[PDB]
DNA sequence: CGTGAAATCGCCACGA
DNA sequence: TCGTGGCGATTTCACG
DNA sequence: CGTGAAATCGCCACGA
DNA sequence: TCGTGGCGATTTCACG
């Protein structure tokens, strides 16, 4: 709600319009006006996750443009968070009984929750997905060194997989 | 009525009994009539683990020199042990007793050949780093590292095609496992 | 300085 | 024996 | 609780 | 801008 109207006060803070003209280009109050421009800052890529955007609190786009800086602010970190949990935002919007608003709210939270563990570096990439617990192939990428790393798979594929490797680099 | 031998094990039990009443070997060495140095040799094989003792056939053609390689193996190894041990071998042991021409001559050097060395891979019972293509370049590298039941590739500092080339590589690879049909 | 849920280890056991 | 699932015991790890 | 060599990390700089 | 060797600055690691 108070989104929207601001994407829209936005394309007129860069019609060269001051906050001030605007609150009366529109009728609304200044400080409504640093509300919904601040509101349309938050980190479009979440703004999206949420399925009702009608049902969001200013305090929630708020704490997004939060769950935002503290992690940066930059796309691929963002896609980053928006897949570790995809699965279950998809999960949840299969639940039939709690109302919408209990949905953002979970969906919120999440989003704190990723926020939290990965801004306190392990970047990983889930190759595979096996319905065992133990066991698994991985590749995980930090600063300028990169690594991939399986545990409990077929020798003959760690044979094979020895193999390749060692070419690849002997094609240098 | 039995006394007085030379299989060398044995001058060690009595010895031994003598020993155990408070004797300085020394002293033995000349209520015996023997030198200090051979009086300890012989203790030293009287000590030899009688379980191991056993596996021989003809404890006769034992020599000193393996007794010692021996007991040395009876203690180097906790001193359950014995037994387990016994086992592990028990078949190429008495595999051994078969093959037809070959008496106390090579039983020995491979029967102890055997003994110890499936007596050494039990006392000290990880990560095992290994390299790739080692560079020139200070910290830039390629290993492989095996902690266990699980593998993994280490890498660093490299072009960015190497990754990629790997990374679609290795789930071409990963992919490979399996497909499934019909109708 | 416990906590429980999730990733892991450890060890048993059955088929090449 | 050696390799590989299974399943219970234990370590990790983010919270409260 | 040092102490140095080797393994890593910071960061500044150079060619599509 | 971004992806890539370089070398100083520092953290790792096994001992004395």
């Amino acid at each position: 709600s108070i989104r929207e109207i601001g994407l829209r006060l936005m394309r007129m803070k860069n019609d060269g319009m001051s906050q001030k003209d605007i609150a009366a280009k529109e009728g609304l109050s200044q400080a409504k006006v640093t509300r919904a421009l601040q509101a349309a800052s938050a980190p479009e890529e979440l703004v999206a996750l949420f399925p009702v955007q009608s049902e969001l609190t200013f305090s929630d786009y708020k704490t997004l443009c939060a769950v935002g800086d503290e992690m940066g602010n930059k796309n691929l970190e963002f896609d980053q968070l928006i897949q570790n949990i995809s699965p279950e935002i998809n999960d949840i919007l299969s639940i039939e009984e709690m109302a919408e608003d209990e949905v953002k709210n979970k969906i919120l939270r999440l989003i704190t929750k990723e926020a939290s563990l990965l801004t306190d570096k392990s970047v990983v990439t889930e190759l595979w997905k096996f319905e065992d617990k133990d066991r698994f192939a991985r590749k995980r990428v930090k600063g300028r060194a990169f690594s991939y790393e399986f545990n409990r798979l077929s020798k003959e594929l760690q044979e094979e997989l020895d193999r390749m490797i060692g070419h690849i680099l002997r094609k240098s």
